[PDB]
């Protein structure tokens, strides 16, 4: 069971064809927009009968509709969600929540992430950007092993694999680098989770 | 028609049904995460048929895949597409892009909005929220007649119908209120987009 999160950013076929592939193999899979633009929301389920789902939809929107949005997953299928950390303190928590709080491109987050970490507490953990492994070592200083850290931008975004994990991640989440070549996640057989074995 | 955009955060029967008793009577409709889990992104252009559609997924992943998503919602038919400001400076752009850059809940967005609705340019419009007007006025004052703004909130969240058309807005978003009784668009019949009359 590699650190690793498989971001199946790509066509129903493909995507399940990779996680029969991977099955037992990763830590899990995230299903995002373009999956569920082709599927619907039924495709989450059927992924989850290969792995932990993360559901990405980078869900950002009040809470009437939010919360349902985030119950719809959690109960068909997913085993958590990823919300953006910018609605605080509008924001959903809990533990099938995970809370983005700095992106691996620049955003307003760029100014505002330490602060987020202070002020956001009981979720399941935090995505902190893989390409910037001084701002996981920050984060994992902050809050210790109190929370999960998953972290993407491993590949063509600049990360190099296990560098999110040695400065403390969890868990690192890659679509493009392991889609081209699902070969490529022995790259992650040295490492282990800094603080937590399962996403 | 109508100075408003009718939020189809329903079923897609319901959707369909609404959309069909509304074509022509209203400026527009918004579709959003409700109906893409259920249909996938083909409901897109099925409500395409019946009016102007903004897809509103609230739009906020990195340039690579925010790019994708936009570009696979303007080709089933939308008109355009809602982002999140907070994005900034990875923003997608254009005249198929609406901003958000102040939500109808309390945001990280409510302490610098202004700013961040002075670095904004290049894109059709502005999200304001309409149970705010007094801010729907400021942002008017500050970007005059050179985008549209549509602002949400009105009904449940505590808007009064038509007052962020009064304070500026060009459009109201409304869903629960007209899902609940359609012949309540009437609401709407004595005001009029305050600088563009097509969304
Ligand atoms: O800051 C972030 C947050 C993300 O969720 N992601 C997500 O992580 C994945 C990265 O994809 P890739 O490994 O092909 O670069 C994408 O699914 C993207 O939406 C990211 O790239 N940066
Ligand atoms: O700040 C915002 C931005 C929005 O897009 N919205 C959207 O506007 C709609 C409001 O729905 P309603 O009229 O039922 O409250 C929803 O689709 C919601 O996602 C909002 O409520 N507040
Ligand atoms: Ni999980
Ligand atoms: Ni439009």
């Amino acid at each position: 069971n590699l650190p690793l999160v498989v971001a199946l950013d790509t066509e129903v076929l493909k995507a399940i064809d990779v996680a029969k592939r991977l099955k037992g193999a990763v830590a899990g899979f995230k299903v995002g927009w373009d999956l569920i633009f082709e599927g619907g929301i039924s495709i989450v389920g059927e992924i989850a009968r290969y792995g932990n789902v993360i559901v990405d939809l980078k869900i950002a929107d009040v809470p009437h509709v939010a919360s349902r949005v985030v119950e719809k997953l959690v109960n068909r299928g997913a085993c958590c969600v990823i919300v953006h950390g910018f609605l605080h303190p509008s924001l959903p928590r809990g533990q099938h929540v995970y809370v983005l709080v700095k992106m691996t491109a620049p955003t307003i987050y760029d100014e505002m992430w330490e602060k987020l970490l202070n002020s956001v507490q009981d979720v399941r953990g935090f995505v902190l950007p893989g390409n910037q492994p001084e701002v996981v070592a920050q984060a994992r200083k902050r809050i210790g092993c109190s929370y999960r850290i998953i972290s993407p931008g491993i590949g063509p975004q600049g990360g190099r694999p296990g560098a999110a994990i040695e400065a403390g991640a969890d868990f690192e989440i890659v679509g493009r680098y392991v889609l081209e070549d699902p070969a490529r996640i022995s790259q992650w057989a040295q490492y282990r989770p800094t603080c937590f074995e399962t996403p």
